[PDB]
């Protein structure tokens, strides 16, 4: 009982809380789990971490990692005879895997947003070079466009809270100011938030945003981030568990997907990006100048 | 050469950025790496991936777990016959350790928050199991002291987003209000923002706070966290190298400290009972003018 | 395969993008490309190029140079079985040509100006040697006076940034002062821009100023400016795509007209004569903001 | 006597500048010029396209595109018997070359900035994947830590205006504020100095810029580029000629080095007119507040 997880870079807390979540059901279980990390590169830096684990005589493997329907393949035969789960796949590759709805995670951003009176969306989107970066920005473009509504701005991050930061300065440097966004996941929504914040909108009132995952500190972003949630805490549960499955005997046999949720918080409003005053502001203004010559 | 790591929850942030680092370093020395994780509970629960760990026959140990300066040398006879390296003890123990150092991130945090006139001050410390913890609040309680201040609250958190919130939510509604709030990381400071805004307070402008550790997203956080960095991937490399440079009995015995540096951003400020609309005011001619253009 | 270009000076942005453009779209299809510089000298040295592309045993070639209707029948005479495809050139004329829509690219800026309240409007044209100078000069020429005006002033650069200064502060000088200026092309426009600022005025608040091109430079001249956008990739991919087709039995033949498009951007504002009011208060309400968040 | 001319990406002003002189020069001496590209791929992509030219029976061979020294002797080679000369490379890489002296040009910004009494210089160095770029970085530390001075900060662009505008938005918006910057090219200066503008700073009286290159626009730029000319004209010639001497026999095999100049105009001055945030601010806020005031 010796489950071997090739994971992503725990500098993400995705990779991480899941990996933390592996570790805790094997626990129960009575089973130990070991890690090996893998590089940025892809593939071929996936497979000789496969191979590591293999030499330590693991008994399954849980890979958590980006592969396109190709690779996946690749990597399994890899193993060689380990039964090995998959968690960022296609749902659509022949080998055993668990996702979280990408079709309803999408569907439920595009239209809560909808509902809410928005139409100019803007979409950050993450490292285009993903998988599951990728199949959210297709779900993206089918729910906006069955209700009509098309994408005023799209951009590519990479999952870090800085990259959801400069992706939304760029974007508002040069004009688009939407009224909402939906963003790839919870970091990226973090640095896109002091974004919208450093440029005097108010977010929420002004641009709406929405995460995905729901990471642990989404409950503290500023305005508690309305976010789509990936319970990988009962991700691992039915991962390190299925993995047993398929070692002692039987199966259930490829794709196999979980639900997600809208987590509606607080970064979330009736479009408005605020209107009215008559010469209202030039009276704000016009104290601050005080304020100012208060100074010098 | 296989170097193995004891780890504590891989979702902390800081010991994800520190077990990824060790990552990259055994990786431009042809090294692989296997993490075993391990329940911050106790020493027992570190003896165990230490124990299996061992098993594995890697050739390196590194113990980034809050063992106490008993349970260390519990620990150190438990890795037997393989260099170990400790991370997260006390210089104040006779094991092979590299650690931060923590006279001077709390030295310097106080020392910061004096120099902008600030008395009042309140420490928010991590769970006082870590010797990390309790080696932060000697400090802060040392050079507060030579400072002829003490402080006036003083609450515990667990590390995490969600304890910095709770605790000075709880301290707020207790009649209780700093001007300058001393955190023992980032995340727990994230935590402890929302709450002195949720208080309707200004962050930085009414009550400054300083984290301690930036971690990756704080670059990211509401007024950027002004905050000790504790250089995670310096600590990679030397812990690497120095493990080899330890299996081939080269005494780089005992301990050895790294530093830290107090890097400045946007929590920190003087005392707002000083000018009034400092730093921010420029920012709300920000709104306003962003309000102004909506209505053309 | 193998595509030869017989083109204007290279040191002119718009020529040198639009190479670049069709040598990826060769790329995608694995076409080899080579390039002539042609001298501003003439259609008999736009002639020699073809003749020398010849020598080279081309496959197709795209020809980018000003030649006029008689220079253009002279040009094919001398491309001798090998398909021509014609860039600069007029859509009246009988041969092979693609060019942008000299029509809709002078109707908007000019509609742009008019529905800008703009009255007193001066035009920089390029050298008039060329068909597109000229035939851009054409529309400013029609819609205005369909619009009922007629330009103020009309100058003649070359295409340069130096013409668009030189020319500009030239009619400056001569105390010709207008509230809009149409100019030929993104470069003259650079230079303009500098001599409207060089002589005393806020380009953009006083003087406005459109271009054509959209040349990647443009969205960081200080003002960005608003100007013509002519897709140079897409003519770049089409340039080959029919060139292939063409010159592979597969007769398209004729001219075909692309689309282009007015980017917006801080160049083109409403008349300073009313109110001055047009925006100005957005600008510069937020860059007071940035100064009054750096002396404290 | 054919040249074949292996290019660099013409998108950028220098390459397609060095075309038009390399054929401007051939010109005179009744040569022609045959221009092929390379993208960004590196030695196979800048081989292909010496195999395309070698087959047009070009009797020379110019080779303006970046080759890491190893990567320069294999091209050369590639390059085969036909004579050629290097445009881009190291004065130390063994082959005949033509390289603008990186010992001057960075020798001259530094003490420019020195003696202008400037202490804090921040560095935008180009992709430090282009030998020009690197040896130019390397240049400029030499002289300011031999000067006594050391980069307030250091970004890295891509030679487009928009690299320049990004690195100036960071490196400002993560708060260095530096009173000169060296720019490793006159297009990403076009972006700081837009950056340096957009955020409430004058460039030339608060940040000085000082480019790299001086090409065809610079002089109109906004404020002037005082830049480092880098006389291209003279550079094709001494290439052509240099070229048609060792295809006919002669020599002086191996590096050959021409020089650079000061272009000074109105980017740099003496740091500081000690108030770009003063009292006026309150008084402008208020005629704005006011010029506001009246459009309700
Ligand atoms: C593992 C990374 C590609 S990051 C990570 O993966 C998770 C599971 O696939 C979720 O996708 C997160 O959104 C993403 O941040
Ligand atoms: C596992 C916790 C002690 S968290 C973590 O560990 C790091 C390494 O020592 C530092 O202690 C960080 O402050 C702390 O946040
Ligand atoms: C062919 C150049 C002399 S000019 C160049 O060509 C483009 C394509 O035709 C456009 O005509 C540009 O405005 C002009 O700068
Ligand atoms: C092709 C690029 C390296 S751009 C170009 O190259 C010339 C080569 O000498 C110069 O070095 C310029 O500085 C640079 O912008």
């Amino acid at each position: 009982l010796l489950i071997g997880v090739a994971t992503s870079s725990l500098a993400l807390h995705a990779p991480s809380q899941i990996v933390a979540a592996i570790k805790s059901r094997a626990d129960q279980l009575g089973a130990s789990v070991v890690v090996s990390m893998v590089e940025r590169s892809g593939v071929e830096a996936c497979k000789t971490a496969v191979h590591n684990l293999l030499a330590q005589r693991v008994s399954g493997l849980i890979i958590n990692y980006p592969l396109d329907d190709q690779d996946a393949i690749a990597v399994e035969a890899a193993c060689t005879n380990v039964p090995a789960l998959f968690l960022d796949v296609s749902d659509q590759t022949p080998i055993n895997s668990i996702i979280f709805s990408h079709e309803d995670g999408t569907r439920l951003g595009v239209e809560h947003l909808v509902a809410l009176g928005h139409q100019q969306i803007a979409l950050l989107a993450g490292p285009l070079s993903s998988v599951s970066a990728r199949l959210r920005l297709a779900g993206w473009h089918k729910y906006l466009t069955r209700n009509q509504i098309q994408p005023i701005a799209e951009r590519e991050g990479d999952w870090s809270a800085m990259s959801g930061f400069q992706q939304t300065m760029q974007m508002l440097n040069e004009g688009i100011v939407p009224t909402a966004m939906l963003v790839a996941n919870d970091q990226m929504a973090l640095g896109a938030m002091r974004a919208i914040t450093e440029s005097g909108l108010r977010v929420g009132a002004d641009i709406s945003v929405v995460g995905y995952d729901d990471t642990e500190d989404s409950s503290c972003y500023i305005p508690p981030l309305t976010t789509i949630k990936q319970d990988f805490r009962l991700l691992g549960q039915t991962s390190v568990d299925r993995l047993l499955q398929l070692s002692q005997g039987q199966a259930v046999k490829g794709n196999q997907l979980l639900p997600v949720s809208l987590v509606k918080r607080k970064t979330t409003l009736a479009p408005n990006t605020q209107t009215a005053s008559p010469r209202a502001l030039a009276d704000s203004l016009m104290q601050l100048a005080r304020q100012v010559s208060r100074l010098e």
